[PDB]
């Protein structure tokens, strides 16, 4: 038997993605929910067509896709010394970029899209907010210079953002302990 014409197609990585719906009665760790896990191309694509797009989202929701065994939360052992690089979007971006953003972002993470680095990478988050949307990888030491570097111009490049945009790296710490928080990089 040919293994080319039935195997589904493994991906280096089991991913989990998320869900997180705002619930002011709840903690943020309560309202954080998984939704399912996949490794394989076939899997992500099932689940990805039968979740709603980002722009369909209510405000105030998530979506977050991390490597299994990672949990989407700065207390994570493995996001604790990390960070994230962030792209802001204005509120008419929602429409214009929001979802080719996302999965551009999904596909990074899945295909491994920054060579050795991509080890360091965690996962990335979506938030759908009405004062404006964010996407951002998080990665797992925020001291890594070269590593934090790499994914951050990779990344840029593969959303296609001009260099009259500057996009920033911060740290979890910094962003814990806080309106808006430092960049340790920039791209
Ligand atoms: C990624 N992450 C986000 N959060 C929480 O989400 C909020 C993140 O705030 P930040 O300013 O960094 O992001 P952003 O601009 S998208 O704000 P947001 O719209 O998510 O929240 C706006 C406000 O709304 C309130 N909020 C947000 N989420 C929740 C929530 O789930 N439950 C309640 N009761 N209130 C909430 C809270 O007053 C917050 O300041 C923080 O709110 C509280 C509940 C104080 O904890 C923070 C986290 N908390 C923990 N412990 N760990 C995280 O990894 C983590």
């Amino acid at each position: 038997a040919n293994p080319e014409h039935y195997i589904k197609h493994p991906l280096q990585n089991r991913w989990a993605l998320w869900f997180f719906k705002n619930d002011k009665s709840k903690t943020w760790q309560a309202n954080l929910r998984l939704i399912s896990k996949f490794d394989t191309v076939e899997d992500f694509w099932a689940l990805y067509n039968h979740i709603q797009l980002s722009s369909n989202l209510m405000p105030g929701c998530d979506y977050s896709l991390f490597k299994d065994g990672i949990e989407p939360m700065w207390e994570d052992e493995k996001n604790k010394r990390g960070g994230r690089w962030l792209i802001t979007l204005n509120k008419q971006q929602r429409r214009s970029d929001l979802d080719r953003f996302w999965l551009e972002t999904l596909l990074c993470l899945i295909g491994e899209s920054f060579d050795d680095y991509s080890d360091d990478v965690c996962g990335a988050v979506v938030n759908v907010r009405a004062k404006g949307d964010k996407i951002a990888i998080w990665t797992t030491e925020c001291e890594n210079r070269d590593a934090v570097t790499h994914i951050g111009r990779v990344y840029k490049e593969r959303l296609g953002l001009p260099p009259k945009i500057v996009i920033g790296y911060q740290s979890h710490a910094d962003t814990a302990t806080k309106s808006t928080t430092k960049n340790r990089f920039v791209v």
